[PDB]
């Protein structure tokens, strides 16, 4: 139920690339970088399909570290104490970030409201989440 | 225990005038706009003492009218659930700012961490709030 908007930029898994997801719409079927919740390891995971769920007021997140990156208020992130939108993230949060144990738990620096833009996810069966911007974000549902 | 930019504009109750609080540091017993929390009316009310508290990290923190302030982490604002730190806000709470049914309780638009600086606060008995850059803020302690 979440998405984020087309200029993220998503980790491939097989290469190291990165391409926004807008560019990835008619794509499906590579591999992300998600982490799988029970361990906090990082693994490689299929991408079912890529879409965009219309136009949506999006907001930019940013941390400590500066990687930074616009999504809707119901989008979700992962907190040292779960998932949690996008709208209830309050400054004295620390978000998981892809680290190369596995993650690192950086503070969240900024939120702010910028504007409607068309928004996309994608589809991630069994992790449920993707690397994007460098940050961990939840997949669709 | 909060503390807010030395910009910030206090409105005076007795005329209109607005004077940043840096340039009240020397000043006491003149007037302030405080919500009485009980009645949730806003009252007139007496500054004890303006001081400064030192260098700290601050915040901006804006409103969907566009109202913001700059302020300490741990300073606080009051919330449809009561007073909450600056740190602990999030875009789903709505802060109190005086309208002039007495308030407006108004969305979070904005919070971002902008650099440090001289910061200040004033003593308020009683009520222990006034009113800055128009938002209700808490007073010393």
């Amino acid at each position: 139920s979440g998405a984020i908007s087309g200029d993220s930029l998503i980790s491939l898994a097989s290469t190291g690339k990165r391409v926004s997801i807008k560019d990835l719409l008619d794509e499906k079927d590579f591999e992300i970088w998600a982490i799988n919740e029970q361990t906090m390891k990082l693994e490689s995971a299929k991408v079912s399909r890529v879409f965009m769920t219309g136009k949506k007021l999006v907001y930019i997140l940013k941390t400590r570290l500066g990687r930074t990156i616009k999504a809707t208020a119901n989008h979700r992130f992962l907190t040292i104490d779960g998932w949690k939108r996008l709208d209830e993230l309050s400054l004295k949060e620390h978000i998981a970030l892809p680290r190369k144990s596995d993650i690192s738990w950086d503070s969240i620096v900024s939120i702010t409201e910028t504007g409607v833009e068309e928004v996309f996810d994608l589809t991630v069966p069994g992790p449920h989440n993707f690397v994007a911007n460098d940050i961990i974000v939840h997949a669709s549902i």
